[PDB]
């Protein structure tokens, strides 16, 4: 009931009663609020309405203080002075960009903009609202029912009518009934349930609802520098082989948080765990969004730093197998490796927060309030893919909008660098450099001569809304035929129907672009599928051609992306 203003910070017992996370205005904020949006019911100790019988009047603007009530122009005694008046609505201790962040309904880009552009506070405000938006937008979706068993990994479905029946795709994992969390992809569909349990004819799901808790830390704390590094202790025994990251290792210890670009396999991972080997004494927490991210920086742990002082946090739900070679749910190991979602509340010399792009404000704000750490190590690349925003529809979101984080790395740059890729051959390198990096990425790796492109247009059908492709994938049917070695190659597309379809025809294993983010593989088959905003956003693209070592093969729908991709062309 008391707190203070979000705009200003000047104490008050008002708060809105229209904004779904009922933030604390001043008198004059609230004023400027209610004045300017359809925001009018105010509350401080009690509601403002009109406290005669039967009245239904909470309009503030409609509203007097008579005597020690609050009544309507139809209600109030002669002695009453209007709630509303003189730029301030009446309170206790007696605006333009809160307004557009408390009254829009997240669908377009601007609004995301605009979340990532204010002040600390608004930041803050416009991560718990859209947060809380998005979770409530869950429940408007209908509940779904067995229909049959058809065999252990497939069967048919029946859903309740009336609400809209939301998309077959891995991006949806639904909680099941507390029967673990299920997942759906394409009468015969297919069931995907983490926990083997024979789905009983007539159960039921509904879509992973969590409760939105209140953020209190900033999305990143106030920068420190220092002349000296502070809190931590280097050797001079640093091994050869994390000694090109010495001079970077000393920044993050100079500074209360740090910024690392590292474009594909430019050594992210490799930077973080030589970070511990460079600070050996320091207890590091090893954080990202996904069990994916933490379980690669456990794998490179595993490598270089002793298996008993590391443990991987794992939440009593398991939702899906994470990394089983670190003991479980020890806190207090010299190395914790967990999600954002599963941090325990404790303290750090260095946090490190990898995969940045996949963040969100809700996400650095969590981490900021659950870990209270003397350096904080942000990892990522803000030319890689953002977490997937399910209320926008309308606009594209791009990097200096992803979060805090990316937004410095766009407009000031970072702080570090990782200018060499050893990953990729170098027609990959060289077409990214230009595409996304402004030239500043260089090859390790000579041209492989194992890249090849195919301007194919093909047909497209919809599941759907999920993309399709069939002719794309019968020109990568016939190149395998002639290019046997490309046997083993993971097939890769923007679309998960088109992956479906390819599974099936090619034999190949089969990722959606943006499930390849982190991973590698010596072959990679691309099919464009379409020529969509989805299908031509140059960070998927980006993060598409950087998964391979070795050979890639791109089946192109874009003439834009085909000229621009530095590989030797196939005709057919
Ligand atoms: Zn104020
Ligand atoms: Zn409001
Ligand atoms: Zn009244």
């Amino acid at each position: 009931a008391v707190g203070a203003c979000v705009l200003c910070n000047s104490q008050t017992s008002l708060r809105c009663g229209a904004c779904i996370r009922r933030p604390f205005l001043c008198c004059k904020c609230c004023y400027d609020h209610v004045i300017s949006t359809s925001h009018k019911l105010v509350l401080s100790v009690n509601p403002y309405v009109c406290n005669a019988p039967g009245c239904d009047v909470t309009d503030v603007t409609q509203l007097y203080l008579g005597g020690m009530s609050y009544y309507c122009k139809s209600h109030k005694p002669p002695i009453s002075f209007p709630l509303c008046a003189n730029g301030q609505v009446f309170g206790l201790y007696k605006v333009t960009d809160f307004n557009a962040i408390a009254t829009c309904d997240w669908t377009n880009a601007g609004d995301y903009i605009l979340a990532n552009t204010c002040t600390e506070r608004l930041k803050l405000f416009a991560a718990e609202t859209l947060k809380a938006t998005e979770e409530t937008f869950k429940l408007s979706y209908g509940i779904a029912t067995v229909r049959e068993v058809l065999s252990d990994r497939e069967l048919h479905l029946s859903w309740e009518v009336g609400k809209p029946r939301p998309p077959l795709n891995r991006n949806y994992v639904f909680t099941g009934y507390q029967i673990g969390e299920y997942t759906f992809e394409k009468d015969a569909v297919v069931y995907r349930g983490t926990t083997t349990y024979k789905l009983n004819v007539g159960d039921y799901f509904v879509l992973t609802s969590h409760t939105v808790m209140p953020l209190s830390a900033p999305t990143l704390v106030p920068q420190e520098h220092y002349v000296r590094i502070t809190g931590l202790y280097p050797t001079l025994n640093i091994s050869d082989e994390f000694s090109s990251n010495v001079a970077n290792y000393q920044k993050v210890g100079m500074q209360k948080y740090s910024t690392l670009q590292g474009p594909p396999g430019t050594g992210k991972s490799h930077f973080a765990i030589g970070l511990a080997l460079y600070y050996p004494s320091a207890r590091i927490v090893y954080t990202a969004c996904s069990h994916a991210a933490v379980d690669a920086l456990c794998e490179k742990a595993l490598k270089y730093l002793p298996i008993d002082k590391c443990s991987r946090i794992i939440p009593a739900r398991a939702r899906v197998e994470c990394f089983d070679k670190f003991k479980v749910n020890s806190t207090l190991e010299q190395y914790v490796f967990c999600t954002v979602n599963a941090l325990p509340e404790t303290t750090a010399d260095i946090v490190v927060f990898d995969e940045i792009s996949m963040a969100t404000n809700y996400d650095l704000s969590v981490v900021n309030a659950r870990l209270r750490a003397k350096h904080y190590v942000y990892i990522g690349d803000p030319a890689q893919l953002p977490a997937p925003r399910t209320l926008l529809t309308k606009g594209t979101l791009e990097p200096e909008y992803f979060n805090s984080v990316c937004r410095l790395m766009k407009t000031i740059g970072p702080d570090m660098f990782l200018g060499t890729c050893r990953r990729c051959p170098a027609e990959i390198v060289d077409t990214v450099s230009a595409l996304v990096y402004d030239n500043k990425l260089k090859a390790h790796k000579d041209k492989s001569a194992q890249c090849f492109k195919m301007f194919y247009k093909g047909v497209i059908t919809h599941d759907v809304s999920s993309a399709i492709n069939r002719p794309q994938i019968g020109v990568v049917r016939e190149f395998l035929t002639r290019n046997p070695a490309w046997r083993k190659a993971v097939f890769i597309s923007p679309y998960n129907s088109q992956n479906a379809v390819a599974s099936k025809i090619l034999g190949l294993p089969t990722q959606t672009v943006d499930s390849s983010q982190g991973s590698e593989y010596d072959y990679v088959i691309f099919t464009q599928t379409t020529e969509t905003a989805h299908s031509c956003n140059v960070n998927r693209f980006n993060v598409a051609i950087t998964r391979a070592k070795v050979g890639i093969l791109c089946i192109m729908s874009d003439r834009d992306l085909y000229d621009k991709l530095q590989f030797t062309s196939l005709e057919i």
